[PDB]
């Protein structure tokens, strides 16, 4: 411990914006449980849901790439390709979207996308994935550094079932320690997180309690049933994430191409099992469910505006020294 240094810190917290420049960078979260559905570029309505610019970087995670019951890159690689036509069709003028990277763990995949003119900032890419225990089950996560900002994303398929949120539970608990990236990097070291995808947690009513409810547009009802929510108050999963308040309908058990949930005789209920969570100071805007019809669930998105620091450290490091010697002598006059 060194007093003056204490010192030159909080002096220099205050010029900051001498050797520091701060960017606001829009982000796009997506996820689509696709109950393994054919790779499309008909997704519009599901990657440019708003009336708003394209955003900078575009995170998109996928489930049930295969329907579930061994990873297909194939497959994965035909909705990056999908993607990527999707995001370059929208730059009609000049340079469009380049893949950073992509990471699979058996049918659940995360790829992101950033605008050409991100690359120079996006450094120290780095991807793991972590199966679940307690399987086609597990986590897959992609993190890098925007500028001096560090970003992690993370999406996960997490245990299926009505009752057993306490396996989902452990799953987060697996996941969260054991997603690690190079040199033992967690998830948390991080400035911003999102964690998303299909963590399967459901609305503990039966399916005659639950589908007039979302017919009369009785949401918040069932919130106050949603098992996610639940356990995320209590802190025993994904401690310090926010989720934005719901406003759409439960995005899982449609009966294919319709609005109507389950007819099947599996008479299951429906759910929130698809979401996206995030940690830190993003500034969040929209969470929805987009009406895509492909699969038994909904996709869904978040947008994002994370704000990024560039910092100078030569500038920084001679500012420091300089204020930090000053002191230094401030303390020798004074000791005469």
């Amino acid at each position: 411990y060194d007093p003056i240094h204490e010192y030159v810190n909080h002096e220099l917290r205050k010029r900051e914006n001498e050797f520091s420049e701060h960017k606001n960078v829009k982000i796009f979260v997506a996820s689509y449980n696709l109950n393994g559905c054919s790779a499309t570029t008909k997704l519009e309505n599901w990657l440019f849901p708003e009336n708003t610019p394209l955003a900078d970087i575009y995170v998109v995670g996928f489930q049930e790439i295969v329907q579930l019951t061994s990873a297909d890159p194939a497959k994965r690689r035909e909705w990056e390709s999908c993607v990527k036509r999707l995001l370059n069709g929208k730059c009609t003028s000049g340079p469009g979207y380049v893949q950073l990277r992509s990471g699979q763990l058996v049918g659940t995949a995360l790829m992101i996308f950033c605008k050409e003119s991100c690359l120079p900032s996006i450094k120290n890419v780095e991807g793991t994935v972590k199966k679940t225990g307690l399987g086609n089950k597990g986590a897959v996560a992609i993190r890098f550094d925007y500028e001096d900002t560090g970003l992690c994303f993370i999406t996960s398929h997490l245990a299926a079932g009505y009752t057993n949120y306490d396996e989902r539970d452990h799953d987060y608990r697996t996941i969260a320690s054991g997603l690690r990236f190079r040199r033992g990097r967690s998830i948390f070291n991080h400035d911003y997180v999102v964690w998303f995808g299909d963590f399967n947690y459901r609305i503990s009513l039966t399916y005659e309690e639950v589908v007039p409810c979302i017919a009369q547009g009785k949401l918040s009802y069932l919130f106050e049933y949603d098992q996610l929510n639940k356990q995320m108050l209590t802190g025993k999963v994904f401690p310090f994430f926010s989720e934005l308040p719901i406003t759409f309908p439960p995005t899982y058990k449609f009966d294919i191409g319709t609005d109507i949930y389950d007819t099947s005789d599996k008479h299951r209920v429906p759910a929130w099992t698809d979401r996206i969570l995030y940690r830190g100071e993003l500034v969040p805007h929209s969470y929805q469910s987009v009406p895509l019809y492909y699969s038994d669930h909904r996709p869904i998105y978040a947008t994002y505006e994370a704000n990024i620091v560039k910092v100078d450290r030569e500038k920084k490091k001679i500012l420091f020294e300089e204020l930090y010697n000053q002191r230094k002598q401030e303390v020798r006059d004074a000791s005469q």
